[PDB]
């Protein structure tokens, strides 16, 4: 339960849902058919453009609810430890990021933060970690223009029983200067990229003593590998 709800370019807070298409309510998706699962749940809306040049160090911040914590100590802010799972980002090129359906876009992945299986870490862990920041650079070669980044958190804590793994996204609206002519070699549908029967999605993480360390091995994230320049 938690909302991605804020972006940072280079350490500058671009302030509180700027930018962003968010579900007004921390709730998950658990349909990967749904349209939900491509910004999150229909929520707020926001006309700015975040401008940003390829190369630029990202910060996504979640939090358990809309503005920080839901109360004093929350110990779900920024999200819950028990939520292990991968943290992904995708891109989808598109010509006006504020006006643009969300809808039978071409996405494909830049970044993501799944699981370490000698240190036991998953990307939540680092996420709840970094206060609820998760941090990575667009790539440099991405050609100019309008995008909608969509950053994904994949909670998997009852994910052993289909249709019950978690999903928690927003997309940002950005512009892209300084870039290269990269295109991508294949792109992917939201919904369509991911699967209830996927090994990333459809799995026990839980091990012997019931810790959620995936028995120490190594996990598959969903959807296509990210791209390199
Ligand atoms: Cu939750």
């Amino acid at each position: 339960h938690a909302i991605f709800q804020k972006v940072s370019v280079n350490g500058a807070d671009q302030g509180s849902l700027t930018g962003l298409r968010a579900p007004n309510n921390n709730n998950p998706v658990q349909n990967v058919n749904s349209q939900d699962m491509i910004c999150g749940q229909s929520g707020s809306t926001s006309n700015t453009i975040i401008e940003v040049k390829a190369g630029d160090r990202i910060g996504a911040w979640w939090q358990h609810v809309i503005g920080g914590a839901q109360f004093p100590n929350d110990p779900d802010n920024p999200i819950a430890k028990s939520h292990k799972g991968p943290v992904m980002a995708y891109l989808a090129k598109v010509d006006n990021a504020a006006t643009a359906s969300k809808t039978g876009l071409k996405w494909f992945k830049i970044w993501e933060d799944t699981f370490n299986p000698s240190t036991k870490t998953w990307g939540v862990d680092n996420l709840i970690n970094n206060n609820g920041w998760v941090y990575f650079n667009l790539p440099q070669c991405i050609a100019d223009g309008n995008y909608l980044l969509r950053v994904e958190v994949l909670a998997l804590h009852s994910a052993y029983s289909q249709g019950q793994a978690q999903f928690y996204q927003s997309c940002a609206q950005i512009n892209v200067s300084g870039g290269g002519s990269f295109t991508p070699a294949s792109t992917v549908s939201f919904p369509g990229a991911y699967s209830a029967s996927d090994p990333g999605i459809l799995i026990n993480i839980y091990g012997a003593t019931g810790q959620p360390d995936n028995n120490g091995q190594p996990y598959t994230a969903p959807g296509p590998a990210p791209i390199s320049c």
